[PDB]
């Protein structure tokens, strides 16, 4: 009978994921930034999320019933793809892509941990 984890506590999670390190490239939607890669970027990349958008979603309640953040993983995980997918696997920021993975998902065990 999880309880549910805290909207404000989930949405502030999210928004230390954006990092100066990263030059911010997760923080907002890649078609709100640069509009005339719709076409483009959709044929592959069909679905999108950022942290912007993550964030507003965490506030909803969207992540917060998921007792290991499953959810919130995915979305995170999908930012990561994408940026790998649509700018090729050895390119700069596809590397980029894997490190911010990689500390997201342990920022989100760590909560897990901590709020447990
Ligand atoms: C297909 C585009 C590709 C990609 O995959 N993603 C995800 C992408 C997303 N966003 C961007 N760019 C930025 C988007 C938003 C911000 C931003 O909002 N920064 C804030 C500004 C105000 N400040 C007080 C706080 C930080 C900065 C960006 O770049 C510096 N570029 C992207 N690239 C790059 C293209 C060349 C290789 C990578």
């Amino acid at each position: 009978y999880f309880q549910g984890y805290n909207e404000a506590d989930v949405a502030a999670l999210v928004r230390s994921l954006d990092r100066a390190e990263d030059h911010h490239i997760f923080a907002v939607d890649v078609l709100e930034t640069y509009p005339y890669l719709a076409e483009s970027y959709t044929k592959v990349c069909p679905r999108r999320c950022d942290l912007a958008t993550a964030a507003q979603k965490a506030l909803e309640g969207a992540y917060s019933y998921d007792l290991r953040l499953e959810g919130l993983k995915a979305d995170i995980a999908l930012m990561a793809s994408n940026c790998v997918a649509y700018n090729g696997p050895t390119s700069a920021y596809a590397e980029t892509a894997a490190k911010f993975e990689r500390y997201a998902l342990e920022q989100i065990d760590a909560f897990v941990l901590e709020h447990n």
